[PDB]
């Protein structure tokens, strides 16, 4: 396992749909505007990213940066085809050697399996394909000090894992000193057994953690229990990346606004909506955690 | 409008994947057994039901029966193509006729759209057709003291109506007596400001109530605020249709299961957990 702090992460995806040299500078300026530590950088295509430039930016806005992606179904490791497996695995070293270059730290998000409404349960093969490329994007990225967090989301965006207990099995299986958990209060909303009981489970293998409203809008107008769920980070004594998210059909790629089903607009503009999520966010967990 | 009794309902899928012989006969008694006053039958392929076999089980164990369903690509009323609304339009006056000679007053669900993840946002036109099949459908089925009720699902389930807000606003268009709104708690915690605005806005048109767990398994053991939503339905005096709705994937209907992607085995036992649903219920709303 490798160092991780108490951090608040923008996700780029709230500014810009796209990282073309705009589209980089804009969700960057955004994070740091709105007060966040890092950018998280979304690596769907992490060919398309000009290195040098995003660095130049980083430098330029003085902002860390993580990464997350959701892999498709040409690059999807829980495939029965064997060269859509190595398509996968050639993504992840590619996503891991970009977040490396800008200095980051954690790859997140949904990187053990196509992101989408699976026409089927999984296999013990597509299961079994899974972690095997889980445990090979590990020791690729244990040589570059990073660690990955495997995203659990609800039953419409993957069909191997749904809840936080499901998702420490799969992590059991793996067996890898840099594999955590990643929790995403969105997907919890649906999946979970209360917002406590898998946080509490993971204890220091809690890895990631996503904020999103039951509706993906605006923090504290929907169904998402956040103050149990900051009682649970609290308790466990929680020190790593938690990014707001949220995904507006006028900014995001169709292929990620489709996937997600995004049919309605809960908000505007970017800068307003990430500026009051962190302001929401750190009345629920504080200013800091710094003891005498 | 055919009038709406407090009665409280076991969905098939509770017991059973299929409505063969074995399936309905397993599903009712179940119902019957759990104590529950009708079975919620899901009628996807409305030809597929031996109603003379269906008759005599409801009657054998004195069950009354409903019926939901979702339509496909294949009968998609909101579909731009007149053929495709066609045979929409066959199919509920099929399910309409079915639950006729079941007895049943109430046709629900995803009536109104393909069931499932649309590959992109809809057009005005595809609100439209579905405004307008849902007139026809009203028509039909009002001839034979059948009430509809519109089901509100998540975003994953259908791109036409995900809040019962705009539930209400397509029911405004559709303006049918015997047209009203269908919540389920399952689709609320997902989509809905709180669990009680739209139910209060909703008021005398709330015709028909899902009750699900934020998993879709045993009651009490997620996230929905149940507290919030049966306030609500006291505050508006809902007398209707109340199904116990779950699913575990253990249970299975080929088309129905995978389309709602039930991945997990969250109950094995469906007498204890729709002994222990209908005791839930009750307690919050006797
Ligand atoms: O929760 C989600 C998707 O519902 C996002 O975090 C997604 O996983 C993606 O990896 C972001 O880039
Ligand atoms: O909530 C749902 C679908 O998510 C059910 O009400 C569905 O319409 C019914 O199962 C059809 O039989
Ligand atoms: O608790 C985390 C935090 O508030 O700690 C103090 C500063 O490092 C901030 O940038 C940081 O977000
Ligand atoms: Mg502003
Ligand atoms: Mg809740
Ligand atoms: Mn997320
Ligand atoms: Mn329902």
């Amino acid at each position: 396992a490798f160092p991780k702090r108490l951090e608040y992460g923008g996700h780029a995806l709230v500014w810009s749909g796209d990282w073309s040299a705009a589209g980089a500078r804009k969700a960057i300026a955004g994070a740091a505007r709105a007060g966040y530590d890092y950018i998280e950088i979304a690596l769907l295509d992490p060919w398309q990213i000009d290195v040098a430039l995003t660095k130049d930016l980083l430098q330029e806005y003085n902002l860390r940066a993580h990464a997350s992606l959701g892999l498709s179904a040409a690059t999807d490791v829980t495939s029965t085809d064997p060269a859509i497996v190595a398509k996968g695995d050639e993504l992840l070293r590619k996503a891991t050697d970009v977040l490396y270059a800008l200095g980051g730290s954690e790859l997140c998000g949904v990187i053990y399996c196509a992101l989408g409404k699976y026409p089927g349960p999984a296999s013990r093969e597509n299961r079994a394909n899974s972690v095997a490329a889980m445990q090979r994007l590990a020791d690729y990225a244990a040589d570059k000090g990073i660690n990955i967090d495997l995203e659990v989301v609800n039953r419409y965006e993957t069909n191997i894992m749904n809840t936080g207990l499901e998702g420490l099995a799969f992590l059991d299986e793996v067996n890898r000193p840099n594999a955590f958990l990643h929790l995403d209060t969105y997907h919890m909303n649906i999946e979970e057994n209360g917002m406590a009981k898998s946080v509490l489970a993971a204890g220091d293998r809690l890895g990631y953690v996503h904020i999103g409203e039951s509706h993906r809008g605006y923090l504290g107008t929907g169904n998402v229990d956040f103050a149990s769920f900051f009682a649970a980070l609290k308790q466990i004594d929680y020190r790593g990346p938690i990014t707001f998210e949220s995904f507006s059909s006028e900014i995001v790629d169709p292929k990620l606004s489709n996937t997600l089903c995004v049919w309605r607009n809960l908000w505007h503009d970017s800068d307003d909506l990430a500026g009051k999520a962190l302001e929401f966010i750190k009345q629920r967990y504080g200013s800091h955690h710094h003891h005498h």
